[PDB]
């Protein structure tokens, strides 16, 4: 490996061998069907709301999130980079697809598949990833850096449906070598969204943009139809000329054939026919190829940028609504703009690399923090783009000031902005994209007094319940299978209108978003103030025994939605105390004296009673009335955690908080698989895991990272990082369960999982406050 020194991969990048087999991988631990796409994954390409494309460590374009809200795992075999090399003085060269695998059937059988093991590495530090190719039959060593311009405090480039591939080639040998690099792409119009005739009318054109000291050659893969539909638009691939390289191309090869129409050209001398051909296809799949060829002398290095764009302007949800994607603000809505997007990327990628370095540097250059923590911190952010992210620039047919946004809680439970989850998972948005975060919270504010009296069947018990009650915060803002932003509370496993955490979490989210953006945005507090008061006042009515605290009803009426709470719970009770304190503070800021006084009175009664009812000498009891009321809950002081972040002070005595955190570390972490797997949710005082429900026996990745944050602010530095380390280990390490780029909600002691690709572990960013 002589290529690594010619590029700059950070030491904290997650790494794996190209073609590496992983033997320890986990699988779903539930009885019902659940997504399991294997450990063959990688860092996604594509901006927020653009649709994303997962290119795996093996080289394949395999995890398709282009249909917004859907996850489709299938390798499109025509989508590859290939290499040709010929040593000066040999008769023949060699050609190889840079993919550690081969197709399942006979399409593209002529290509050279099965890139060999032990011949290259994959590296990821989101939003960048890299592949190196150090192969004994390839005398020139190659590497590529691939990325999309995901940039904090930037709402423009961050939205683009574009990827850059910056290639570096180096000749360490003592002979001249001819090298070609070829990008192939299938015209994927009709891959989704088209009910019949899936390739019909697809056609490919070549654009040569020559303008002084710039040459771009690109393929635009579109359809003859000008229909404005979810399925229609363009894909583009291309390359920018640099000194010392020639460009060649082929507009049309057949993907549903043996591939030899292209491969016979590339395998001879790495130079394509330059055959333009705009003939549309009927039933056959088609694609395009863009290639560079160059001669490398001994010791010579060259850099060449390629790019990929996709202009699919319309997203459609299962309920029938069609919206424009955010990026259409910058490029247009007509679906004929893939080349403009590609050209912007090819002409500006160096600036974008620097912008990315500028935001990663403060963390990467802090040598008090271990590399493993940086690996997790950056790579967990994959989910902001990969979580079915929806970001609208108008409904099709209909202009507003704001652009509505939604991130899925996960794919198995397909709900937007699941609020009990975003309490943990929204930290990256408030810290790095606060205008999106405040938009999402205004979306929730607007729903507070919505009433929907129609009834749905509650999944857990079969009872009928009202869809949406006035004054109760919704569980979510809809499903991608239905109508995001329009029909809320798609979730139906329990009735969220009787949940005891949603209304408090909502208030705490609101005050967080003011505090973490500088305590300046009074207009945001004003917009949300009525909803905050309404939310707290409605939750107070759920206090059954006049102790000043809402009563859990002996059912799972909160985020742990199979784990029953009854009476005063540590979890919902602490959240209530914190929410009251936040509302007092907002009352002072806005000069609402009667609110300050009311919430101050409620707070002091509830605080007293919380302490009397739950404090046992060592920790706070799980609740006042359940069968395992004395279980040690990992999340027992969630309200005090948020109070620390919000700078609201002590809601409970410092001494008791410290004792409770130490107990949690001693029990829920250290007595669960030797503290190498996170914090198990429920432990009995005898040190055996609580067996009252599956969720008690699960480690929750986002709860664990948030508990790490809490420990860190309380000066328990070693405990904090050791607690977090088990999550990192299980997710990324060779000794873990293979969950890189699909961090789940939960695992049990055997390491098997529930709900891969989950929002909650984005809470690792609470460790950076
Ligand atoms: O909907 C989201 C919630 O899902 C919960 O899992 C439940 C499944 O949604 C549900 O389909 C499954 O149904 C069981 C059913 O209860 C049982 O009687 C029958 O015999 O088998 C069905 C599955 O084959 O129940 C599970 C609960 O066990 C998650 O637990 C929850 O966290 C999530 O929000
Ligand atoms: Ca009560």
């Amino acid at each position: 490996d002589k290529i690594s020194h010619k590029i700059d991969i950070p030491d904290s990048a997650w790494t794996i061998g190209i073609g590496e087999k992983f033997k320890n991988a986990g699988h779903p631990n539930v009885k019902y069907p659940m997504i399991d796409d294997s450990y063959v994954q990688g860092a996604p390409l594509g901006g927020f709301g653009a649709g994303t494309i997962g290119r795996t460590y093996n080289g394949g374009f395999s995890r398709w999130h282009l249909e917004i809200g859907k996850n489709k795992y299938t390798t499109v075999y025509a989508n590859q980079f290939s290499v040709f090399q010929k040593v000066e003085g040999n008769k023949d060269g060699v050609a190889q697809v840079l993919y550690a695998g081969e197709p399942e059937n006979g399409y593209l059988s002529s290509w050279k598949w099965d890139y060999p093991k032990e011949s290259g590495m994959y590296y990821a530090l989101y939003p960048n990833s890299w592949y190196t190719y150090t192969n004994k039959d390839l005398p020139v060593q190659l590497a590529v850096k691939q990325f999309s311009p995901i940039i904090p405090y930037n709402y423009k480039e961050t939205s683009y449906p574009v990827a850059v591939f910056k290639w570096t080639a180096y000749n360490p040998t003592n002979k001249n070598v001819d090298v070609s690099i070829m990008f192939t792409w299938q015209n994927m119009i009709g891959f989704f969204g088209k009910q019949v005739n899936v390739n019909s009318g697809n056609f490919n054109k070549i654009i040569k943009d020559k303008s002084k000291d710039s040459e771009i050659v690109a393929a635009v893969m579109g359809n003859i139809s000008n229909d404005n539909e979810e399925w229609n638009g363009e894909y583009s691939i291309g390359v920018k000329k640099v000194p010392g390289v020639d460009i060649s191309y082929k507009a049309k090869f057949v993907t549903t054939g043996d591939g030899s129409d292209l491969w016979h050209e590339f395998s001879k001398n790495g130079i394509l026919d330059n055959k333009d051909d705009e003939t549309p296809t009927k039933q056959d799949g088609i694609g395009s190829a863009i290639a560079v060829n160059f001669k490398l002398q001994p010791g010579q290095t060259i850099e060449v940028p390629f790019a990929l764009s996709w202009d699919l302007p319309i997203m459609k949800f299962g309920g029938g609504d069609k919206w424009y994607k955010m990026y259409t603000k910058y490029f247009g809505k007509n679906g004929k703009n893939s080349f403009a997007i590609l050209k912007e990327a090819l002409n500006n990628y160096q600036k974008w690399e620097k912008m990315i370095d500028d935001w990663q540097k403060p963390i990467l250059s802090n040598k008090s923090k271990p590399d493993w923590y940086k690996t997790a911190l950056f790579n967990e952010l994959y989910y902001l783009a990969d979580g079915g992210t929806a970001w609208e620039n108008g409904k099709v047919g209909e202009k507003r000031t704001n652009n509505m946004f939604g991130l899925l809680g996960c794919f198995d439970y397909n709900y937007y902005e699941t609020l009990d989850v975003r309490f943990y998972g929204s930290f990256p948005l408030v810290m790095l994209w606060p205008d999106i975060e405040k938009q999402v919270m205004r979306q929730f504010a607007d729903t507070i007094n919505v009433q929907d009296s129609s009834e749905f069947k509650v999944g857990s018990n079969g009872a009928m319940a009202v869809k949406k009650v006035q004054g109760m915060i919704p569980h979510d803002l809809g499903s991608s299978y239905a109508l995001p932003w329009i029909k809320i509370n798609a979730y139906d496993w329990q009735n969220p209108n009787i949940w005891k955490d949603l209304n408090s979490k909502y208030v705490l989210l609101v005050y967080r978003d003011y505090v973490l953006t500088g305590k300046t945005d009074k207009e945001f507090l004003k917009y949300t103030w009525k909803s905050v008061k309404t939310a707290l006042d409605k939750l107070k009515e759920m206090d059954k025994d006049n102790d000043g605290i809402p009563d859990n009803e002996g059912i799972p009426d909160q985020t742990y939605d199979t784990w029953s709470m009854k009476g005063t719970s540590a979890y919902c009770g602490s959240l209530w105390l914190a929410a009251l304190k936040a509302a007092q503070e907002i009352g002072k800021v806005l000069k609402d004296n009667e609110a300050y006084i009311k919430y101050n009175e409620w707070y002091k009664i509830a605080q007293q009673n919380f302490e009397k009812e739950l404090w046992n000498g060592e920790y706070y009891n799980f609740d006042t009335e359940s069968d395992h009321k004395d279980s040690i809950m990992a999340d027992q002081l969630a309200g005090q955690w948020y109070a620390d972040i919000l700078r609201l002070g002590d809601i409970l005595p410092k001494d008791h908080v410290q004792k409770a955190l130490k107990k949690i570390y001693e029990f829920n972490v250290m007595k669960f698989e030797n503290g190498k797997m996170g914090a198990v949710n429920g432990m009995r005082p005898d040190g055996i895991v609580d067996e009252s429900d599956i969720q008690a026996q699960e480690v929750w990745t986002g709860v664990t990272y948030a508990l790490a944050s809490f420990m860190k602010y309380r000066g328990m530095t070693e405990e904090a990082y050791n607690t977090a380390y088990g999550v990192y280990k299980m997710t990324y390490d060779k000794s873990g369960k293979g969950y890189w780029f699909r961090t789940p909600e939960a695992w049990t002691k055997d390491g098997n999982y529930r709900a891969s690709m989950y929002m909650r572990p984005l809470s690792i960013w609470s460790m950076e406050v």
